[PDB]
């Protein structure tokens, strides 16, 4: 079977934070930021603004590029680390404001690595025959766990969502390969402090993991495919380091000029990250109809993910 | 293909929390607690025993009856809606702790339903020949979220843990039927309260929506299997309220001693209460290989869960 995106969607928050506003708080510089991660801006939600918005602004938008219906769909799953409660869920509350059926709805976490998680998951069940819609949404509100108190992390993070629809595609488009993992060992160097609320990180240590897992990851989903780093027309990283994706990209062997960097304007925005960046190739018309796509994350757990796709319907 | 349950575990901690404890601080009685629930007592958790732990319990248990290898395991599944942690996830956790190689894990979130939700998550994966030996734990430490100062919920809820490895079984054995749903407009009769971590509860509604969806949903899977009322040999309802499994009971058409009843000893434990039962029943004789069990439940969201399962490997 032929399994792919039927359509796509991605949403920002409007408000716009540059390097510049962290250093009426804290002892930063655009300068130190812009070197050691290539941000520039992140977006962050507004207060009365969950993940669940985020996550409903990205899903009405998959839905008109998937020409289907809200009836149509007939599962729902969220990735997110950040979502508004454990229950209900934000899976449940799409299955609400998007009014679809009744469907099955529910959050999966894998960190960084969800958006991918999520998707090969929606693939399983397209596959049994018993599924032809399923919304995968990656969204996370990441401003409600970044410590503003620590220069090291406040400067890293940001909000947004994506949203595919996962269904069947025509003859050799969609879902080639794919890898997922985990190590708990690295749990951590990357977790939520149970008492503060907020991202605790080993840096150099989440960083060494990030080179290494990020270009074992692409290279081995390109192999798996029966592809070579000439067959990829584009490389989307997770965003979240110029250096990290830089490094994975020197691994995997495909040109600067196909590697897509969207951090500069969203900082790491975990399971938004790679569907933030497929919206801006998109319409900056690097991506189109029968491309093939690397994807590839890692995230606290640890967690990792990446998939060859074929786009199109 | 026949997927089913290769291995079962469940763990319940060593702290038994009687229904006289609650009238030190709230005005509560045996009487009127057993009335209401049909509970007499639950188990809880102690203070440095956290879901991850309770979930490693059951799944070893799960392993050595599967008779595998923590080797062998290629994915592990957690449904739980109070992890640890967002990141790292409790299955993150337990790919350290199982020794397992490092595969695919992740939480999932339906609350109540998540170990019919993940057992099918699970299904999927298998079906598509790529996966062979799944981790799929349940498991919920809802001592963390109860509010002690509400009589209500107070006493309604427990801590526990089941596993199964989830794989290939012998001809008709496994998953025969199943049913997954959501309905995101229940959501304000049952989710966490943002500002004091402690779930709320508008009872009425949600008993309301208890009874009527575990007796349409049990009925639909028994039907979709093409089987009827006198080919079950276990009812195993999600364990809360004895009034509202009573309810199910009947409108399946069954025998008293043909229903699991063990929310007298656990309470509610969410995503563990299905899998107490089981192992109450498998160590009381009562659940044997070729056994036909229907499973029912709903959880905060709202979601629900139906399944028509065949015993044995
Ligand atoms: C992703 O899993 N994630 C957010 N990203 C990071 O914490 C991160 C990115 C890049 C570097 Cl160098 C370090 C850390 C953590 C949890 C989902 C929120
Ligand atoms: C299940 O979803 N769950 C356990 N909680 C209940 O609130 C409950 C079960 C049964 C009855 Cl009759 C009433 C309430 C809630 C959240 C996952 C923890």
């Amino acid at each position: 079977m032929n399994v792919g995106i039927k359509g796509f969607g991605a949403y920002a928050p409007e408000k716009i934070i540059d390097n510049a506003y962290f250093e009426q708080f804290l002892d930063t510089s655009d300068e130190w930021i812009s070197k050691m991660t290539g941000i520039k801006e992140r977006h962050w939600a507004d207060d009365d603004q969950d993940t669940s918005d985020l996550a409903y602004e990205a899903s009405v938008k998959a839905i008109a590029d998937a020409g289907i219906q809200p009836e149509d769909i007939d599962m729902i799953i969220v990735a997110t680390a950040t979502g508004d409660m454990p229950f209900p869920t934000v899976a449940n509350m799409l299955q609400e404001r998007l009014g679809t059926g009744k469907v099955a709805s529910m959050d999966q976490l894998a960190a960084c690595s969800g958006f991918m998680y999520s998707m090969i998951t929606a693939k399983q069940y397209v596959q049994s025959g018993d599924y032809h819609n399923i919304l995968v949404v990656g969204a996370d509100k990441l401003s409600k766990i970044t410590d503003l108190t620590d220069r090291s992390t406040a400067v890293l993070f940001g909000d947004g969502a994506g949203a595919v629809i996962i269904g069947e595609v025509s003859e050799g488009r969609g879902i080639i390969s794919y890898e997922m993992g985990s190590d708990g060992t690295g749990g951590k160097h990357l977790y939520l402090d149970k008492d503060t609320g907020k991202l605790k990180m080993n840096g150099r240590e989440v960083f060494k993991f990030a080179v290494r897992i990020m270009g074992d990851a692409s290279t081995r989903v390109v192999e798996k495919a029966n592809l070579t780093s000439d067959d990829i027309d584009l490389f989307i990283p997770h965003q979240a380091n110029i250096r990290i994706m830089e490094s994975a990209r020197e691994r995997l062997g495909i040109s600067k000029d196909k590697m897509s960097v969207s951090v500069n304007k969203y900082g790491n925005t975990s399971a938004a990250s790679i569907p933030l960046s497929i919206d801006q190739e998109l319409k900056n018309g690097k991506l189109k109809d029968d491309d093939t796509i690397v994807l590839v994350g890692f995230g606290g757990g640890l967690t990792w993910g990446a998939m060859t796709i074929k786009w199109g319907k």
